[PDB]
């Protein structure tokens, strides 16, 4: 399958089609779409975002922990679209 993702960046909102097996990082920059990123590899916080609504597969990050996760934090480098998405992007200070 493949969801609309929409991305609050701190420049205004833009959609985007995310393949289930492509993580949204992934797709945001080859869709010309600037994203902030360290580690690429779900350890960090630079790619830190928060879910408004929607559902992600981020199994496989390892930075946040559960409270977290709870609370709609996702690493966008290590994560898949499950449904139709939305997601506040450049988030890393306000977790940091
Ligand atoms: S860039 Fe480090 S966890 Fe995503």
């Amino acid at each position: 399958a493949t969801y609309n993702v929409k991305l609050i960046t701190p420049e205004g909102e833009v959609e985007l089609q995310v393949p289930d097996d492509v993580y949204i990082l992934d797709q945001a920059e080859e869709d010309g779409i600037d994203l902030p990123y360290s580690c690429r590899a779900g350890s960090c916080s630079s790619c830190a975002g928060k879910v408004v609504s929607g559902s992600v597969d981020q199994s496989d990050q390892s930075y946040l922990d559960d409270g977290q996760i709870a609370d709609g934090w996702v690493l966008t480098c290590h994560a898949y679209p499950t449904s139709d998405v939305v997601i506040e992007t450049h988030k890393e200070e306000e977790l940091t």
